[PDB]
């Protein structure tokens, strides 16, 4: 892993709220290390009124599903791009939906709740098995 690097205090205001901050790269390792959790890409971006949204309910999302222990992580902004085109939510702002260690989707719309219970859990309703291919190194050389 690297150090922890704090781009700004932009950015080290979200890591005062928690989570881990991921690379493109290096989330793979993380994903298979956590087994379940959800990725937070760059979601929403300025406007002119206060009629943004910032990543504040997803914390009662996590509580709902109490089943799992989730690990929340961050994209930064251009991490989202290249994690995104991955994980084929094209660009658009949304959640990562990771269990079992494996990739569940993404969550592109359904912004309000009641109707993002029904439309996950048709996602998550049933439990499976990870492929299991956890090659790490210590020191092969670096």
């Amino acid at each position: 892993m690297a150090n922890d690097t704090p781009f700004s205090a932009l950015w080290q205001r979200l890591l005062t709220r928690g989570w881990q901050p991921v690379e493109a790269s290096t989330v793979d390792d993380w994903i298979k290390r956590v087994g379940d959790g959800v990725i937070l890409l760059s979601s929403d971006p300025r406007r002119t009124p206060e009629v943004s949204d910032n990543p504040v309910m997803i914390a009662e999302l996590l509580r709902e599903f109490p089943q799992f222990d989730w690990q929340v992580a961050v994209a930064d902004l251009e991490q989202s791009e290249a994690i995104g085109d991955r994980f084929n939510v094209r660009r658009f702002p949304a959640t990562l939906v990771f269990t079992d260690g494996k990739l569940r989707g993404a969550l592109s719309g359904i912004h309000p709740w009641a109707e993002l219970l029904t439309l996950m859990r048709s996602i998550v309703d049933t439990p499976a098995a990870q492929e299991t291919v956890q090659l790490e190194h210590h020191h092969h050389h670096h």
